[PDB]
């Protein structure tokens, strides 16, 4: 118990889903590294501090509390060693940039135009449900061998998963505060199973072009597969994150152009200007923005706290790429910042393995909206509201036109 942090203490897990930001200003300024009582756990609240931790040699990766109890054992993000090294080499064939160039355009285009084809004459639109999550989704269910599962669903899944891996907060003995929340994320599992596991016993027999297909047989024995126990976690971190995320970052990156209507209308103009548009949206407000941790394995001193082996740390990366160490005025949305590193896709070895399909699939969803929809104006009628600690992003995004 650190006595000028008692603070810490009256703050709610309630306060940090609505808005983290003030909360994490201070922890930035008065402790990098801080126990945070309700959630349980040390965060990591600097540039400088995250990246230590995610890069430290005395740490590897860890799940939280909740996180665990949603996605068990072995998710990629939370296990290390010969299983981490199989799970890499399982999902990365189909990320190699390469690889994607050869057929992102053909996957997400036509997914694109379709849903826009659906709203696009109508002159309101909410973007979030109608664009920016279909497209995420329906683009990366092809890709998985889940053509069949609508959209609709495929983003009920990971809104469940999200809620269920985020039921971080603890009461003062140590233990979960909401011991329900995790029911919803065990029925999306349960639903998941009743879908996938027909088509893992089809992909068994005979394997295609669908990624879950290649994750079962890619480097095995003739005749073996990877056993579906043991790749289901990562199939749930897909179903999260992997589905989640890139239509959030598309939707914080209009959000954010809509902030500075002045460089809305430049990158309308000038679409070259999207890449660059979008990595300042997932800084500005990122995606993944205190889900992911790591575990000491040996004593070690991080921002002078002697922490013991054992010792787990979220990292707060939506925190560190608003640290005023290196941005000036990060809480705006400026396309017109410099390049910078940022940490919106994690550091070291359990770094976002999926980047450079991530920003792709982003890039030409919004490249397609700006094209169908030259002149897209907020409605101004209510601000814009986003919601989440461990995930963070806007609830809708309600646009008009013409
Ligand atoms: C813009 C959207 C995305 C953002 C902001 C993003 C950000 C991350 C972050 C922060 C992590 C954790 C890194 C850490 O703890 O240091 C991450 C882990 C990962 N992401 Fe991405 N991600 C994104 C889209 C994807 C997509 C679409 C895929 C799959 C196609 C993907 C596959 C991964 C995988 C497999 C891991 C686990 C890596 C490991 O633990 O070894 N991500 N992502
Ligand atoms: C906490 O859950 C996650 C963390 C990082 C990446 C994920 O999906 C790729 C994900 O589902």
């Amino acid at each position: 118990e650190r006595p000028d942090l008692a603070w810490l203490d009256e703050v709610t897990m309630t306060q940090l889903e609505r808005n983290p930001y003030e909360v994490y200003e201070r922890l930035r300024a008065e402790a990098p590294l801080a126990f945070v009582p309700v959630l349980g756990s040390y965060v990591a609240s600097t540039a400088e501090v995250c990246r230590e931790v995610a890069t430290s040699p005395d740490f590897e990766a860890v799940i939280t509390p909740a996180g665990g109890r949603t996605f068990g054992h072995p998710a990629i993000i939370g296990v290390n060693g010969d299983i981490h090294a199989d799970l890499r080499s399982m999902v990365e064939p189909a990320l190699q940039p390469a690889e994607v160039d050869r057929w992102i355009d053909d996957l997400v285009r036509p997914i694109a135009r379709r849903y826009l084809e659906r709203f696009e004459n109508d002159g309101h639109a909410e973007l979030v449900a109608q664009y920016c999550e279909p497209v995420s989704v329906r683009s990366l269910g092809d890709l998985l061998g889940l053509q069949e599962v609508d959209s609709d669903k495929l983003r009920e899944w990971f809104a469940k998963l999200n809620r269920s891996f985020t039921n971080a907060a603890v009461d003062e003995n140590g233990e979960f505060a909401n011991p329900e929340g995790f029911a919803e994320g065990d029925q999306a599992k349960a639903e998941i199973r009743a879908v996938v596991d027909p088509l893992i016993d089809k992909w068994i027999e005979h394997p295609d072009d669908s990624a879950i297909s290649h994750w079962l047989h890619d480097g095995m024995p003739p005749g073996q597969t990877r056993d579906r126990e043991y790749i289901y976690p990562t199939i749930y971190v897909y179903l999260l994150g992997a589905m989640q995320e890139p239509g959030h970052g598309m939707a914080s990156t209009l959000v954010g152009l809509f902030s500075r209507p002045e460089q809305l209308e430049e990158v309308v103009d000038d679409p070259t200007l999207i890449p660059r548009a979008i990595a300042e949206g997932l800084r500005w407000t990122s995606p993944i923005w205190s889900a992911t941790a790591r575990i000491s394995t040996k004593p070690v001193t991080i921002a002078g706290v002697d922490l013991p082996a054992g010792t787990p740390v979220m990292l707060s990366y939506g925190s560190a790429n608003h640290d005023t160490g290196k941005y000036e005025a990060p809480s705006q949305y400026d396309l017109h910042r410099p390049p910078l590193p940022h940490l919106a896709f994690g550091a070291g070895n359990h770094a976002c393995a999926g980047i450079y399909f991530a920003n792709h699939v982003m890039r030409i969803a919004l490249e397609e909206l700006f094209e169908a929809i030259p002149n897209l104006e907020r409605d101004t009628r209510e601000g814009v509201e986003f919601w989440g600690w461990g995930f963070r992003g806007p609830t809708s995004l309600h646009v008009t036109w013409e």
